[PDB]
């Protein structure tokens, strides 16, 4: 039983973590898709693909999940919604459960014939990619709402500093 | 240490284990990119991203490789072989060593600052891409050229049946 | 004679149909764009360009207007408005005239040499794909702006439910 | 019962014509989807989408094949063959029918679950595109090998001028 | 020395050349980037690379900048911000300093290594592109904010006729 | 009187600055194309557009050849051979005459309306592009073939270093 998360963790969030916790109860194996890879340094998609790989390697590996229980594929934007579903399906190993509370996204899915399910949101008032933003611009405790090991790469690669230039 | 092996893995072959387990003697942590992530059903790149990530997946596990101790990133080309280099570091993490025998890409890399290390070869007359599409065609052995998960993938996807009705 | 319309079709209606009757008066032929073909499931361009295709053959068919006389060819999207007239003329069958009543299409295919010729408005306050979307959203009477066999193929594609999933 | 037909009608020919009228006698209509539609100005490919538009236009329509027993859809080439079967559906009216002679749209389509059925040559020795090319660059008799109306648009355009100059 | 100026130059006005001057007066030659070369025939982006090129080409020389101290060269954009920077470096030659009052600029050019230089604002009041197609939409005085040479240009090409028949 | 030259200058050779001289002898100024700018590091095009604009800059310049009577405007292909003349048209500033020794390149112009010039071959069978890496790989004497100031450059960026690596 394997299942496909898609999102752009523009940065990885503890809304991102718990999410992937809850997922990882009910299936084996759990993808995680790495969307809009090929955006980087704007306010809404900062890091780039690498960068957020290191994120979700610390982060999932620094809670304790198991390596083999996940697949991080970065996967890039096309023009055509019409064939993303066949996309993914083309960079990823089979699954049978997609999760994600983007509503392109389920559509996509469902149409294509897959089983999609919405998580619960955690906090999504606090835990969303807007909100960190919106605080590193406002000196804002952005920490807070970050894994401790988003938040070393994040000070590692200057992210915090870039953001700020670039608004 | 973090190192970086890039390779087509069309398909992941007894060459690509071997040299990936060399790898690992001397590097942390090896990032293997699957390069032409774009290309399948063609005798020469017959198999998609998503199914090379199973063929990679199950042999580096089924042969006591750490799952911690790799990163698995599919890699579509780019028409700029200038930028290449820049697009792999944008969509990786870091990284110190890169491997390859490969003349473009240890090329590439060195003009662009990076320590390149050409793998030594270990049997290069009988594993290689060409030689198992070769054997698949012709009914020759190919099962001994690959790691035996790989050959049950290999059969669970019909692999043999595309690539002769490819040729 | 063969005149050119251009439009996203997003979807076909009354709007448009009215429209090709009135061109379909002075010329003998009618070449039909859709243009933007490669963009679907959005709010402002919902259905694929296949869809597309088969609204207006539905709908042009029902209301007896001659296969003979006029041709459906999708066309993409392309970054450069400059090079957008070479696009269309490379994809279609010469052609005289050009109706629309779009400012950038018009001055584009002025620049170029073309007549251009912006039909008359069939009541732009009701036949508009933004009026069509925005009462399928709001359980308006969208039926009524819509020729017959174009809410039929809408029916059968399940595009009032995919419009409401993507709101 | 809607079959569909993929070729690059570089140019389009006898062999072409009689297959698509083959396959009228089997579906109520037949989708003709010339391929390649990016590609001009070259020996395998010199026609334009438009100019092959013509071609299958006037000669459809003056052996009386009817014209709303067809659709005419230029498509271009994509980079990815695991997306193409979708990039065809996503341009296309629903079919039921696939018919081509061509190994890797064949196991494309079949990969994807559609009925594939290679129509019966129509002397494949003279009636191919490499013939009517091979025959305007060396003074051979090309008009043989393609229906009346297709050698007067070839006229029309200079196409041996064309080709001749190419090579 | 060889310093680096990015610029839309939609048009090419007094702002553009007193900083060019700036430049000139502590850089022996200076490498003009026509940025979003692809880009045209919108208010934001009305004319052509070309167009461009014809405009800073009268501009400068009709100032008394000897054409040796500068290149000029169009550069399309790329949908990557992580690799911009290559993409530059690819297609100009060698350069030391870079001169952008343009954050994304500045911050990708910096995380590159390159020292970058915000060069003072001359009237960025009227000084402005966004100013220029103002006034000449809301017949303002547009020829006031632009060298003599690129009015003429642009009377040439009869761009106000071209930006208001889009807005 | 502007006209325009079209070539990859891979390198740029005393054939390719012979044959500017003589249209510079019957044309007030001379547009140079480098063609294929998205190429680099191969056999058949191993510098980037930056090298070559170097190369042909200090190249005409060392020539006394005046800045003010050429401009170098680098050009990536794109995949319609049908849109190119348009392509090169948005780039570049308006021109009369086309020199080219490419069939292709003449078609497409003349195609287009544009007089087509080919100029006579200056030692066609030493002064190639083929014949310059054919010499550098083989250790023969390629420096014969290019002007100083281009050996000067391939020397500063380690040409032959490169294109050895790569064969
Ligand atoms: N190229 C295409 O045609 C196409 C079509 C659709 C989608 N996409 C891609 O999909 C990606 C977008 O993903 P996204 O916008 O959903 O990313 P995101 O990071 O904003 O959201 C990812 C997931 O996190 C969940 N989530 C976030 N905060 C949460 C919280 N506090 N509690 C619970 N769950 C929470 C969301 O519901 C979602 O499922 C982009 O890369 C986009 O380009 C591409
Ligand atoms: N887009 C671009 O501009 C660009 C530029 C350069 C390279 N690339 C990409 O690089 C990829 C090509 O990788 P490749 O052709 O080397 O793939 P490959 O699978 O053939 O080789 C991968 C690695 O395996 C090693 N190897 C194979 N058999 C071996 C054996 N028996 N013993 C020891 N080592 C062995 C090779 O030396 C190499 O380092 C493609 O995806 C290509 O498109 C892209
Ligand atoms: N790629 C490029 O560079 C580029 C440049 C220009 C245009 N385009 C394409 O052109 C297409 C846009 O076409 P559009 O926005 O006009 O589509 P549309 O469907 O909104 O309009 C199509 C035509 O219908 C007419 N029309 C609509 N309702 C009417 C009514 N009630 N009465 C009378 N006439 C009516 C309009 O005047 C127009 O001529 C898109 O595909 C766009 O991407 C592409
Ligand atoms: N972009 C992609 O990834 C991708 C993948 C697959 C195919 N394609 C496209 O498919 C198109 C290629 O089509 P093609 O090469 O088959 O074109 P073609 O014109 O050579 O052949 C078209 C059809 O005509 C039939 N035919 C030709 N001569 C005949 C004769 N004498 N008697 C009977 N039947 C005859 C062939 O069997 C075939 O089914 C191209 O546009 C190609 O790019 C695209
Ligand atoms: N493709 C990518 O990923 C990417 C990433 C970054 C930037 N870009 C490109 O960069 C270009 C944008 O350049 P831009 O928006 O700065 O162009 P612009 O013409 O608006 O500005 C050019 C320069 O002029 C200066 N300037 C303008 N008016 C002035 C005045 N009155 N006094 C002093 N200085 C003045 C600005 O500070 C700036 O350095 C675009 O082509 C954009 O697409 C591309
Ligand atoms: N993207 C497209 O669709 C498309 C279509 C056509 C051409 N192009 C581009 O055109 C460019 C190709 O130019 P090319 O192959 O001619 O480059 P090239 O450098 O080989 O030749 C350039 C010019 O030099 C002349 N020349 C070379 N040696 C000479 C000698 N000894 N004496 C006299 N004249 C000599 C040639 O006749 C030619 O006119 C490429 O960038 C190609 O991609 C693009």
């Amino acid at each position: 039983m394997r299942g496909l998360l898609v999102g752009r963790m523009q940065p990885f969030h503890r809304g991102h973590l718990q999410v992937i916790k809850s997922i990882l109860e009910e299936v084996d194996e759990l993808i995680i898709c790495i969307g809009s890879a090929q955006l980087s340094h704007s306010i809404r998609d900062p890091f780039t693909a690498g960068e957020r790989v290191m994120m979700l390697t610390k982060a999932l590996s620094e809670n304790g999940i198991p390596a083999s229980r996940y697949y991080i594929i970065p996967v890039q934007d096309i023009e055509c919604n019409a064939l993303w579903v066949g996309h993914i399906k083309m960079l990823t190993p089979p699954f049978d459960r997609v999760y994600s509370g983007n509503p392109l996204v389920q559509r996509l899915f469902s149409e294509d014939g897959y089983e999609v399910t919405a998580p619960p949101l955690f906090y999504r008032d606090r835990y969303s990619g807007t909100e960190v933003a919106r605080r590193m611009l406002d000196d804002g405790d952005w920490r807070s709402l970050l894994p401790e090991s988003v938040v070393e790469v994040i000070d590692e690669i200057n992210g915090v500093e870039r953001i700020k230039h670039l608004a």
